[PDB]
C-alpha cells in the first residue's frame, strides 16, 4: 500500500534537495554529508543550465542513491516519472505545469508521490490526486530556483491546518537554520531546502543542526 500518513510526516522532517549545480564542491560528498548529518529525505533535482546531462547525470543519479540507501534514506526523483521508474526510486515530486498527478499516481504504484501546491485550491486537489505529501512555498525570498511564485511566508499552511486538511505538508524557499521553526510552528510536517546545506561550509553540521531544530518543534 502507500506509505502511511505518519511515517511521511516524519520523512520530510529536514527534506535535502539537490542536483550537481547547486554546490561547487563533489556532488556527491556534499550529498552523503546531508545525509551523514541527520536529512531525513533526499531529492534528485537537477535541473537549470549546466546541469548534468545523459550518461553522466544517470550515473551521478545512481551515485546518490547509492548514498542514500547506505543512511536507510528514501531517494526522491524530481518530474522525471521515467527515471524514477527505471531506478526503482522510493518516489517522485511532480510540479503543476509537470504533468498530471491523477496519472502519475496510477503509473508508479505505491511509491511515494509529492506535488507542489500554492493556493488552499491545489492542496485539496493533490490530495484527492492521490500525493502522499504536498510541498508549499517559496515561504521566504529564493534565489536557487528562480522561477518561483511570489513569496507566501506561513500564512497558507496557517490556513491549511485551520480548514482541518492533514495532509503532510513541507515547506520550502529561502529556509535556513533561522528561520525554519516558524515553518513547523506553523504546521508543516518539515522543511526543505537547497543552499542552506548545499552551499555551506560544512554541509554536515548544518544538516544536523537542522535536524536538532525540526525535532525540538515538532516534540
Ligand atoms: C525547488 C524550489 N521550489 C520552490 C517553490 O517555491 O516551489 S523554492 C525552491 C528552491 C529554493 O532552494 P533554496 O532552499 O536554496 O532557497
Ligand atoms: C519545487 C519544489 C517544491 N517543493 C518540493 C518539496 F519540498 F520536495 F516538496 N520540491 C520541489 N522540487
Amino acid at each position: 500500500t502507500r506509505i502511511s500518513r505518519e511515517m511521511m510526516k516524519e520523512l520530510l522532517s529536514v527534506y535535502f534537495i539537490m542536483g550537481s549545480n547547486n554546490t561547487k564542491a563533489d556532488p556527491v560528498t556534499v550529498v552523503q554529508k546531508a545525509l551523514k548529518g541527520g536529512a531525513t529525505l533526499y531529492q534528485f533535482r537537477e535541473k537549470g543550465g549546466d546541469a548534468l546531462t545523459g550518461e553522466a547525470r544517470i550515473k551521478f543519479a545512481e551515485k546518490a542513491q547509492a548514498a542514500c540507501r547506505e543512511a536507510g534514506v528514501p531517494f526522491i526523483v524530481n518530474d522525471d516519472v521515467e527515471l524514477a521508474l527505471n531506478l526503482k526510486a522510493d518516489g517522485i515530486h511532480i510540479g503543476q505545469e509537470d504533468a498530471n498527478a491523477k496519472e502519475v499516481r496510477a503509473a508508479i504504484g505505491d511509491m511515494i508521490l509529492g506535488v507542489s501546491a500554492h493556493t488552499m485550491s491545489e492542496v485539496k486537489q493533490a490530495e484527492e490526486d492521490g500525493a502522499d505529501y504536498v510541498g508549499l512555498g517559496p515561504i521566504y525570498p529564493t534565489e536557487t530556483k528562480k522561477d518561483t511564485r511570489a513569496v507566501q511566508g506561513v500564512s497558507l499552511i496557517e490556513a491549511v491546518r485551520r480548514q482541518g486538511i492533514s495532509i503532510p505538508i513541507v515547506g520550502i524557499g529561502g529556509i535556513t537554520i533561522d528561520n525554519a521553526a516558524p515553518v513547523i510552528q506553523a504546521g508543516a510536517d518539515g522543511v526543505s531546502m537547497i543552499s542552506a546545506i548545499s552551499q555551506a561550509e560544512d554541509p554536515e553540521s548544518a544538516a544536523r543542526k537542522f535536524r536538532e531544530e525540526i525535532q525540538t518543534y515538532k516534540t
